[PDB]
């Protein structure tokens, strides 16, 4: 009955490219990058009314955000940055912008064939992470 229906469900990580470089660009330190790079998270996406919830579950750490499209919220990220986030839908793509200390990074999620493709961009550096249904 809505746009976001194509995203809903439980997803598992199947491939990752350039994720160590993207994390260096964001400022993540060595030990966190090593543990993050080894993670094989599940991503669980659900909708209730106007509220969308995205859960990332892994061996080390579970994180979860709930939000309304276009309404800014405060978020603590898995590497413990405190950021201001806004998530919108742009032409069928979920676009998550995070701002902290004069910096910005964007995470886009798109459905492509049977995959949910996550593209993370900071300055010049892009990491692509591909998920399939669990
Ligand atoms: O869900 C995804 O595929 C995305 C990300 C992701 O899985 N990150 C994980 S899983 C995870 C950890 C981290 C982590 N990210 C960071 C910085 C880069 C943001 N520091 O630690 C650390 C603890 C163990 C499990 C991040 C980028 O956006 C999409």
């Amino acid at each position: 009955s809505h746009m976001c229906d194509a995203f809903v469900g439980t997803w598992k990580l199947v491939s990752s490219e350039n994720f160590d470089d993207y994390m260096k660009e964001v400022g993540v330190g060595f030990a966190t990058r090593k543990v993050a790079g080894m993670a094989k998270p599940n991503m669980i996406i659900s909708v209730n009314g106007d509220v969308i919830t995205i859960k990332s579950e892994s061996t080390f750490k579970n994180t979860e955000i709930s939000f309304i499209l276009g309404q800014e919220f405060d978020e603590v990220t898995a590497d413990d940055r405190k950021v201001k986030s806004t998530i919108t839908l742009d032409g069928g793509v979920l676009v998550h912008v995070q701002k902290w200390d004069g910096k910005s990074t964007t995470i886009k999620r798109k459905r492509e064939d049977d995959k949910l493709v996550v593209e993370c961009v900071m300055k010049g550096v892009t990491s692509t992470r591909v998920y399939e249904r669990a």
